[PDB]
């Protein structure tokens, strides 16, 4: 059950990594 | 303790979701 | 083991709450 949470704890920083490089992206487009 | 980490999850998941949609929806505005 | 998964989770509760506020600013600069 810890390795599930622990996995899920992997998709969702993967997760947020993406989205803060979408986000650097639209800074740079209205940059 | 477990289920309350889980139900955490379960809320930073959802907000992710969201904050995609955010997103999303910024692109298509400056599309 | 759970100790080192609930600071993760802080960390992750923390990085979403900076990108939710580097939305905000996005959508003003737009607005
Ligand atoms: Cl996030």
């Amino acid at each position: 059950r810890m390795k599930q949470i622990e996995d899920k704890i992997e998709e969702i920083l993967s997760k947020q990594y993406h989205i803060e490089n979408e986000i650097a992206r639209i800074k740079k487009l209205i940059g």
